């Protein structure tokens, strides 16, 4: 049961670590972990929750962010034609993606950094994904647009990755050529 209290902050250096891989199959605490993070992940998401015990709601959460350097995330997150992408996975990886890329014209927010950033932060239009899940199902996802991009911005937390590093430094709002924006 995480809360805010457990989310460190911007500046911590566990953010800016490469994870460790876990071990499988896993052992009770790290499945109890991995758990933790989609559990906090959903229980976010209903405002009554969040009021009650202090969570700010995430559609996507990676241990590093409860300072645990361990390669687990957790994603939970509903694309544009309505369809659900819910997962907890144990050392996910990118094994391949578009050079298409995409971003959200609102920007991205992180639990761990409170301020506004400002600027298009660059994806990858289209990913494929492999991981381990909770019951020891080993996954290939090929995905696309939010939930795409929800899946790096928790794998790059893993690898000591925070969004502002994939924004442009000269001009934030630099529109790429060919890219696709995401924003209604
Ligand atoms: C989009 C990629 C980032 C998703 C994960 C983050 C939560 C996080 O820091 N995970 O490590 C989130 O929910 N960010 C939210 C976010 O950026 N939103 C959530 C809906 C889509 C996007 C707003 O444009 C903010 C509002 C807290
Ligand atoms: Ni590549
Ligand atoms: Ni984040």
């Amino acid at each position: 049961m995480i809360t805010m209290k457990d989310i460190i902050k911007e500046g911590h250096p566990t953010l800016r670590k490469v994870a460790e891989p876990v071990p499988l199959p896993p052992s009770e605490e790290d499945k109890r972990i991995l758990q933790s993070l989609l559990d906090y992940v959903k229980m976010s998401q209903d405002p009554e929750l969040a009021a009650k015990y202090g969570l700010r709601p995430g559609i996507g959460l990676a241990a590093p962010q409860i300072n645990v350097s361990k390669r687990m995330i957790a994603v939970h997150v509903t694309d544009e034609n309505g369809t659900l992408y819910s997962y907890a996975l144990f050392n996910p990886k990118i094994v391949s993606h578009s050079v298409q890329q995409c971003y959200l014209t609102t920007g991205e927010g992180c639990l761990s950094v409170d301020r506004d950033v400002p600027g298009y932060v660059l994806r990858y239009a289209r990913i494929t994904v492999t991981g381990t899940t909770l019951d020891g199902e080993e996954v290939t996802l090929r995905l696309k647009g939010l939930p795409a991009i929800v899946f790096q911005h928790e794998i790059d937390h893993l690898n000591g990755i925070m969004f502002y590093d994939r924004i442009n430094p000269a001009d934030p709002f630099q529109v790429p050529d060919g890219a696709i924006p995401i924003g209604r």
